[PDB]
């Protein structure tokens, strides 16, 4: 691969997201591009092995659900630059909008994000924080996965309590599940947030599965809930997880 | 860090074309991908090391409308594996389908074609066979640059014998945005090759410009015009050609 960027080559438009490393701009470079960037005159070690660890997973990247990474840059500042997403994440779609999808892009949106997530842990990479703030809509049509800049709804109970595993992605992709067949957030009615930290984590609290939709498939259903056991040994892997849901698609 | 696949991850079929020397399967591998793949032959060394740039290349590019790389095989046999893609090139939807494209689509196309263009030569690396058939529309909406003779898109310089250079690929460009803005190729009526060949490279035949859409903006006419002019060396440079197209796609 080729990687490094000439560096007097990027400029930076309106800055968007103060993101999880660095504050992130909407720039241009061939086109429409996204910079997370550290504005640091000098980087202390610290910052510079965020970003020198940062790269060093995105590099392993090559799929069309896997948001895409272009390059990085090193000397006018410490900067990682990948393609700009054009629409709205999964969660502003769902709950911070009245539009309702089909059962059928419902689905499709679930496959996508399986494919990501199976070519992730099929390179031996763990996410650590999958939600569908964390899952973008590119064009409306493509999803794009990602980490952006919280996540309580889709921990796992053994990380509430080495934690984070595939299964805990698993768990992860299983809350994302319910949030697009039921169009909400689990424990909508719990308010406090010890609360629900500790009955989850406890083994006592899951998520209410009877608030599915009427469309909603049976198997899609069943998926849903292995996807949620409680014993994260108990759970299934990507690749079945993935199997299923386009075996669900072809009829 | 590393592209090569193990053996019997891809599994294949659903085979799309066939060349002298390759064959390109619909595959499944983590989802939809698309195979090339080097079991018409033994490779001849040609092609073997056309197999081992054609691969150097393709792990460089990153851009979101150059076809996207996910890696190679070595053991089933010789492939290159990419993404899938989701329609049917711009050729199809210009001239092989009844769909005519909204102006604003038109100049999207033109947009982004120019950025695939852009990325290509900065980190230089010349195409050398730009046409409508080797764009494809992703999903409808996004461009995807790849390479799947063909001569409407030939350069004067080339037809004459470097001479391929990033001046012959903007030519083709020229001719690409003349499909976008007339619906129509180039020469349509001119009946012999042979004739062409030889006038366009010779300075006698040039694009009919009055053929262009009515909707088509000033300033894309001048550009398109620039692109396809006969000196090579006052031809345009895709920063400079990507540059009016952002802002004039910008006024709307
Ligand atoms: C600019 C950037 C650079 C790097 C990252 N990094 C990651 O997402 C990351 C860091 C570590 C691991 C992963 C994995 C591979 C685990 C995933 N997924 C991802 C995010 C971003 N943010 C980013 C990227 C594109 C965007 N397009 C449109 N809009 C409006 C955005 O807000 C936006 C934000
Ligand atoms: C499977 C494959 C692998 C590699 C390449 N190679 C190239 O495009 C190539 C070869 C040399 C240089 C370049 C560059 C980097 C210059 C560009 N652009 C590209 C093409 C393909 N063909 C390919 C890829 C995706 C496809 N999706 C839908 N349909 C229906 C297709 O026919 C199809 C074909």
């Amino acid at each position: 691969d080729d990687w490094e960027i000439p560096d007097g080559q990027i400029t930076v438009g309106q800055r968007i997201g103060s993101g999880s490393f660095g504050t992130v701009y909407k720039g241009k470079w061939h086109g429409d591009v996204a910079v997370k960037m550290l504005n640091v005159t000098a980087p202390t070690p610290q910052q510079l092995q965020a970003f020198k660890n940062e790269v060093g997973v995105l590099r392993k990247t090559h799929h069309v659900n896997i948001l895409l990474f272009m390059g990085y840059s090193t000397k006018p500042q410490l900067a990682i630059v990948t393609q700009w997403c054009e629409g709205s994440s999964l969660y502003h779609h769902l709950h911070a909008s009245e539009t309702k999808f089909e059962m059928k892009k419902l689905i499709d949106i679930a496959r996508q994000t399986a494919r990501g997530m199976d070519y992730l842990h099929a390179k031996s990479i763990i996410h650590r924080d999958l939600k569908s703030n964390n899952i973008f809509l590119h064009e409306d049509n493509t999803v794009k996965i990602g980490d952006f800049g919280g996540s309580i709804l889709w921990m796992a109970p053994e990380v509430i309590r080495n934690p984070y595993s595939f299964q805990s992605d698993v768990y992860a992709f299983g809350i994302v599940l319910y949030e697009l067949m039921t169009g909400q957030l689990p424990y909508s009615n719990i308010n406090n947030r010890d609360q629900i930290i500790e009955m989850v984590g406890r083994g006592s609290l899951s998520p209410d599965l009877s608030k599915v939709r009427s469309n909603c498939p049976k198997r899609m259903k069943r998926l849903m809930a292995e996807c949620l056991k409680k014993k994260r040994d108990e759970r299934p892997s990507f690749p079945r997880i993935l199997a299923e849901i386009e075996e669900l698609a072809r009829e």
